[PDB]
């Protein structure tokens, strides 16, 4: 319902708290922040993150995009935070 998810971003560690229904990045921008995306689908790699602590964000969503979530690799656009958690945020240079 409202996990406390940190986003370790280029400036600092914001903590945001988004609700269980709501994609990671669209609380992150209506917080102010960004994050790079694209198609705003999980079609792409561009707003990257990766888990560093947590659960796991359910991407049951965002997928066509290469089978590695394991990995830590998460896909903001389309991602939902399963509890608390910190996020490394601007990540593709690692997916390439
Ligand atoms: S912006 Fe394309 S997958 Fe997230």
């Amino acid at each position: 319902a409202s996990y406390k998810v940190t986003l370790k971003t280029p400036d600092g560690d914001n903590v945001i708290t988004v609700p269980d229904d709501e994609y990671i990045l669209d609380v992150a921008e209506e917080e102010g922040l960004d994050l790079p995306y694209s198609c705003r689908a999980g079609a792409c790699s561009t707003c990257a993150g990766k888990l560093v602590s947590g659960p796991a964000p359910d991407e049951d969503q965002s997928f066509l995009d290469d089978d590695q979530i394991q990995a830590g690799y998460i896909l903001t656009c389309v991602a939902y935070p399963t509890g608390d958690c910190v996020i490394e945020t601007h990540k593709e240079e690692a997916l390439y």
